[PDB]
């Protein structure tokens, strides 16, 4: 299996672009990251920052996770992100997504050693 850390990297990181400059970004990335393989993953967020900057969030503001756990951290600054969400008329395997580009603080759950992000809790 994929480790938790690697799975986060694959689903969330997109350091190759500064921001989504197309309405087709999500359709293309969701497919390329293999997120539409067995089904259409309904929601996903990609972060357009360096991996090092994202990992560093694990040393930032400690806050509660939506589930109540306390291993969540909120980034001190805003980051470039792209929210990908399935449209109402999307059907596997013809997955279709709405692309929404924004600048928001990210909140992630961190774990392990090294202590890195394992799940994307939300953005503010
Ligand atoms: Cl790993
Ligand atoms: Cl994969």
């Amino acid at each position: 299996k994929e480790t938790a850390a690697a799975k986060f990297e694959r689903q969330a990181m997109d350091s190759s672009t500064s921001a989504a400059s197309s309405s087709n970004y999500c359709n293309q990335m969701m497919k390329s990251r293999n997120l539409t393989k067995d089904r259409c993953k309904p929601v996903n967020t990609f972060v357009h920052e360096s991996l090092a900057d994202v990992q560093a969030v694990c040393s930032q503001k400690n806050v509660a996770c939506k589930n109540g756990q306390t291993n969540c951290y909120q980034s001190y600054s805003t980051m470039s992100i792209t929210d990908c969400r399935e449209t109402g008329s999307s059907k596997y395997p013809n997955c279709a997504y709405k692309t929404t580009q924004a600048n928001k603080h990210i909140i992630v759950a961190c774990e392990g050693n090294p202590y890195v992000p394992v799940h994307f809790d939300a953005s503010v």
